[PDB]
């Protein structure tokens, strides 16, 4: 999940 959010940055 973290990567699916972190992609914003």
């Amino acid at each position: 999940l973290a990567a699916h959010l972190a992609q914003a940055l």
